[PDB]
C-alpha cells in the first residue's frame, strides 16, 4: 500500500504477530557496514508447537475453498510484489549483502513463481481407473498434503523460500517456515507480510525464528508436517535427512543440495562467449563452481578470464554498478578464507588474488586445479573459482563427472551435436549448452493421491 | 526340466558360491526339512556385484525398447511353463498356503506382463524458451543401478514389483532377498530372467545376514536408488543409513503398518464379516460401530472357527505355518501381552510347531499395542466405536497404514469417510501403476540448447 512495512521484528505465529517467548533477542545487521537493521525476540519450542498446531487446524478450511478463492490470493500477492518492488529489493541487499543486480533477479524469480502458482489450483485433477472386477470403480483423489515445513538457506532466502511457499499454499497446504538466522525477514518474515496483504487466512503461514540447532531438530521431528523441504549445503541436508528418516516420526523430505557444478569449455568453443558466460555465471548471476577447458583453449581462456575478472568491481552492494558484494556472515567468510589458504597448500597456481576487506572478499582465481583438490571437490558459495586443464574431450567428461554432487552444468562447443552428446553423458540434472519451476513438479510434490475403490451392483 | 543347483547365487555375471565362508541353511517351516544350503556372500562379493551391474547397465539401456520388452515377454512364458514349479517353491520356502502361492504367482506374472509395455511408453519433453534461439530438451533416462531389498512375507511378488519395471526401463538390479526365503526372493527370479535371456551381470542376488551385510548394501555409492518393502523398524534404519551416510541415495520405502477395517452401522453384516475373514486370512485392526459391534464379533468368530490350519500344500488348508521361529515367538509375546493389556479373548487357537491358529481379541482400545503396532500373523483385535466420528478417530490413530477398508450401505457416506482416512488405499464394500514405475525408475535430464 502506502508506507513501508513496519515492526518487522514481530513474527507471525499461530495467526497472530507477536514476540517470541525465548527471552533471547536475535540481532539482524547489514553485512556491508555492520549497521543494525532490527532485533527479534526468538521463539520457543512451545512457540513452534503453536505454529504447527494452528497450521493443521486452519488448513482443511483453506483447502476446502474453491480453486478461484486460492488462486485469488496468489494473484493478489503478485500485486503487492509490484507495489513493494523497491522495498523488497532494498531488504534483500541490506540483509543478505546481495548486489542490487542479484537482488533484482531474485525479486523477479519470486514474482514469477507466484504468478505460475496462481495457475496451479485449476490444473490439479484426480483420476478414474478401470477395474476388472464387475461393478467396481477405481477413483484416485488428489489432495493437499496438509502442513509443509520449509527451511530457508541464507544464500538466496527470498526466492528459495517462495519456490516452496507459493505452490504449497496455492495447492491448499499450510506452511511453517524456519528461515536462516542471518536472513529472517528475507525468508518468510517479509513473505508472511506480503501474503497477509494478499488476504491469506491467519494461521496458514507461520514463521518461527530460532537458533539453528536445538530448535532445528525439533522442526524436522515434529509429527504435524507431512512434508519438509530444505535447500542448502550438503552437511546440513545430511543431518536433516537423518532426522526425518531416523526419527520416530518419519516424514517425507525434499532435499535440494548445492554441489560443485562444472562449466566445460571444449576445443571448438568460441573463446569470448565461453569467457563471458563464465564471468557472469560465477560472479554475476549466482551455477558454476569449476571451469574445465581443453588444453588447446586453456591458456587463452585463463588469460582472458583473469583479465576480465580484474575488471569486476567490489564495492557497496546498493550500487547498480557493483559486481561483488559483502559475504553475509563471518562464519561463511572464514570458511572461504580457509579454502583460499588450502588451495595454495594443495599446489594450485594462484592466477588472481583480490584480497579481503572486511566482509568484502574480492575474486580469487586459481589455475592448474585437479579433480582431487578440495576446490574442485566441494561446493563454494563465494567468489572463488578454480580452473582445470583437460587433455581431450573424454578427459573433460571424466573431470566433470568427478564432482558427483552437482545441481547444474554447462558445456561449450561450436558443434552443437557434439555438445549435446557430451551434455547427455553428464551426471547432472541440468545442463546449459552455449548459453550467452514445472507445474507438474510442484503438483506431485505438494499433493498426495488417495485410491478409493467402490463396489456397487 | 525343473531348475537345479539353486544354491549358487548370481554375483558379477557368474553363478558361484558366496565367499563369506559361512553356510546358510534353508529349511521348510512346516516340517523343518531342509530344502537346500547356500554359502553366504562376502562384502567383496557385494562390491563385485555392484561393480558389474554398473558396467553392463549402459549396454542394456543402449538397447532398443523392443529388445528389452522382448525379454520381459519371454519371462512371462517361463512363468506359464514353470507355473507349478514356482508355486510349489512359494509353498515350501515361505510356508505360504497353496491358495496364496497361486495368487502370488498370478500377481508376479501380471506385473512382468505390464512391465514389457513400459519401454515403449517412456518419453522426454521439448520445452519452449523465452530467450531467443533457445530450445530446452528434457531426456528421460534409466536411473542406473537399483538395489532392491525383499520382505519374507510376500517375497516373490514384492521383489518382482521392483525388478520387472526397473529392468525393462533399462536399469540393472542387485537384490538382497530375505535370508529366511532367499530362493523365492531373488534366486528363482534370477533363473527365470536367465531363461528369458537377460544379459549376464544385470541381475545379481547377494545372500548374507540382515545385520553387518545390510548396512553396506544401502551405503554403497554405486546404486542410485534403493527400494525396500517390509516392517517399519527395519525401514527406519535403512532410511537413516541412506541419509546419514556419506553418499546420499534416493530410497523408496513401503512400510507395513497397522491397517484399519471399519464397519459402519448401516453396513450389511454378512458382507462385512466375509470380507474381514478373507482379508485377514487370505488389515490388523477391525473397528465396528457400537450398534453392530456385538453382532459382527459373534459372526466373525463362527467363521474364524471354521478356518482349518494345516500343511500349505493342501488346497483346503486356510492357515499355514509361520515363516520362522523368531517371528512365531514374537506373535506369542503379543498374544500374551494382549491379555496383560486387558483385551477380551473372543477366540484363541492353539499353536502347534510354527503353524498358529487364529487368535481374536475384543474390546480393544487405541492405547493397546495390538491396535498400535503391526502384526504379521493370524492375530486380530476388535475395537468398539461409539459413533462414526469416534470410528474415524479410531481408524486414524494408527497413523501408519498401507491400506484401509470401509463398509457402509450408503455409498456417499462411505466415500466421505474414506477420504477422511489417512491411508493411501481404501476399499468400499468389496467381495502397480505405469506412470508410477516410469517416474520411480527413470531420471529427468534438462538440457537447454542455444542456437543462432
Ligand atoms: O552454516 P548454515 O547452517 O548457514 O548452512 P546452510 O546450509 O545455510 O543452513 C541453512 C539452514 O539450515 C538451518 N539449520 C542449521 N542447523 C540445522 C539443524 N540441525 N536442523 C535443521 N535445520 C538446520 C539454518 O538455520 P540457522 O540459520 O538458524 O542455523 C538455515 O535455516
Ligand atoms: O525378520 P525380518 O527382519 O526379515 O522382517 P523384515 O522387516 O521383513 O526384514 C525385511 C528385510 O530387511 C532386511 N534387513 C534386516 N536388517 C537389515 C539392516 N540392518 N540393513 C538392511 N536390511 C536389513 C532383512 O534381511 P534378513 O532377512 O537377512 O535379516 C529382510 O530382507
Amino acid at each position: 500500500s502506502d508506507s513501508r512495512y513496519t515492526d518487522l521484528g514481530l513474527q507471525p505465529l499461530a495467526g497472530e504477530w507477536r514476540h517470541g517467548r525465548a527471552g533471547r533477542r536475535l540481532k539482524v545487521s547489514n553485512p556491508f557496514d555492520g549497521s543494525l537493521l532490527l532485533e527479534i525476540e526468538q521463539a520457543d519450542r512451545d512457540d513452534l508447537d503453536a505454529a504447527y498446531a494452528k497450521a493443521a487446524e486452519v488448513q482443511p478450511a483453506w483447502a476446502a475453498l474453491g480453486p478461484s478463492a486460492r488462486a485469488a490470493v496468489l494473484y493478489k500477492a503478485v500485486e503487492v510484489f509490484d507495489r513493494r518492488h523497491e522495498e523488497i529489493v532494498d531488504w534483500i541487499i541490506r540483509e543478505s549483502g546481495s548486489t542490487r543486480l542479484k537482488a533484482e533477479i531474485e525479486w523477479g524469480a519470486a514474482r514469477a513463481i507466484t504468478l505460475e502458482s496462481a495457475s496451479f489450483p485449476a490444473r490439479v485433477h484426480g483420476r478414474i481407473v478401470e477395474s476388472d472386477v464387475p461393478g467396481k470403480e477405481s477413483r484416485v483423489y488428489r489432495s493437499a498434503i496438509g502442513v509443509v515445513g520449509v527451511i530457508s538457506p541464507w544464500n538466496f532466502p527470498l526466492h528459495l523460500t517462495q519456490r516452496s511457499i507459493a505452490p504449497a499454499l496455492a495447492l491448499g497446504n499450510a506452511v511453517v517456515v524456519k528461515p536462516a538466522s542471518d536472513t529472517p525477514v528475507c525468508g518468510g518474515l517479509l513473505l508472511a507480510r506480503i501474503f497477509e496483504e494478499a488476504g491469506l487466512p491467519a494461521g496458514l503461514f507461520s514463521v518461527v525464528v530460532g537458533p539453528g540447532s536445538e530448535i532445528g531438530d525439533a522442526f524436522v521431528e515434529h509429527p504435524v508436517p507431512g512434508l519438509v523441504t530444505f535447500t542448502g549445503s550438503t552437511p546440513v541436508g545430511r543431518n536433516i535427512g537423518r532426522i526425518a528418516s531416523g526419527g520416530a516420526h518419519l516424514k517425507h523430505v525434499a532435499l535440494e543440495l548445492g554441489g560443485n557444478s562444472p562449466f566445460v569449455v571444449l576445443g571448438d568453443a568460441d573463446l569470448e562467449q565461453a569467457v563471458s558466460a563464465a564471468v557472469f555465471g560465477k560472479f554475476l548471476h549466482q551455477a558454476i563452481n569449476r571451469i574445465i577447458v581443453e588444453d588447446s583453449l586453456y591458456d587463452a581462456f585463463a588469460a582472458r578470464f583473469v583479465e576480465r575478472v580484474k575488471g569486476l568491481r567490489v564495492g557497496d552492494p546498493q550500487r547498480a554498478d557493483t559486481a561483488v558484494g559483502p559475504i553475509v556472515n563471518a562464519r561463511q567468510l572464514e570458511g572461504l578464507l580457509e579454502k583460499i589458504r588450502l588451495a595454495r597448500q594443495e599446489g594450485a597456481k594462484p592466477l588472481y588474488e583480490g584480497g579481503v576487506d572486511g566482509q568484502l572478499l574480492a575474486p580469487h582465481v586459481f589455475g592448474e586445479v585437479t579433480a582431487t583438490m578440495e576446490i574442485a571437490r566441494d561446493e563454494i558459495f563465494g567468489p572463488l573459482v578454480g580452473l582445470l586443464r583437460a587433455r581431450d574431450e573424454a578427459h573433460a567428461l571424466e573431470l566433470a563427472n568427478a564432482s558427483e554432487y552437482g545441481l547444474s552444468s554447462a558445456v561449450f562447443s561450436r558443434d552443437l551435436e557434439r555438445a549435446v552428446r557430451f551434455a547427455r553423458q553428464l551426471r547432472a540434472g541440468m545442463t546449459h549448452v552455449n548459453d550467452i519451476f514445472n507445474g507438474d513438479w510442484a503438483i506431485e510434490e505438494f499433493t498426495t493421491d488417495h485410491w478409493i475403490s467402490v463396489q456397487h451392483a
